[PDB]
């Protein structure tokens, strides 16, 4: 469960509580996120915002 963040926030393993990533972004630019971290349990999309989640390394 290692999940990366944003600068200057380097590369860290989702502390007890989070064993998630979360990737939110803005549903039209399909490849710049907005922000980073972890997790517990994974939210729902939206139409304006879409969080995806995942459980592998360096993924989100």
């Amino acid at each position: 469960l290692k999940c990366k963040k944003l600068v200057p926030l380097f590369s860290k393993t989702c502390p007890a509580g989070k064993n998630l990533c979360y990737k939110m972004f803005m549903v039209a630019a399909p490849h710049v996120p907005v922000k980073r971290g972890c997790i517990d349990v994974c939210p729902k999309s939206s139409l304006l915002v879409k969080y995806v989640c995942c459980n592998t390394d360096k993924c989100n």
